[PDB]
């Protein structure tokens, strides 16, 4: 199994890229980051931040969840992300994503010892 922590690096962290690089960048994530394996992921969010700034988002601004959970967190800056969701004639196996870069504050849910963040739950 993942620990929750690891498993937020594996969907959403992208710190190689500035940005998207092209129109099949989801295409491409979504597959090497195993989010098309059991199924096509239908939405994913990736942030193009060191992994540093991203985990320093716990200790910013508290907000709630999408869900009433009281323990997300949303950045106080803006960082660059793409937001990947199904599109078009994707039918597992054959998954196919729209890929839209954004500057945008993210908002994550934070838990642990590091506190660290463990789910991806929006993006303003």
């Amino acid at each position: 199994k993942e620990t929750a922590a690891a498993k937020f690096e594996r969907q959403h962290m992208d710190s190689s890229t500035s940005a998207a690089s092209s129109s099949n960048y989801c295409n491409q994530m979504m597959k090497s980051r195993n989010l098309t394996k059991d199924r096509c992921k239908p939405v994913n969010t990736f942030v193009h931040e060191s992994l540093a700034d991203v985990q320093a988002v716990c200790s910013q601004k508290n907000v709630a969840c999408k869900n009433g959970q009281t323990n997300c967190y949303q950045s106080y800056s803006t960082m660059s992300i793409t937001d990947c969701r199904e599109t078009g004639s994707s039918k597992y196996p054959n998954c196919a994503y729209k890929t839209t870069q954004a500057n945008k504050h993210i908002i994550v849910a934070c838990e642990g010892n590091p506190y660290v963040p463990v789910h991806f739950d929006a993006s303003v």
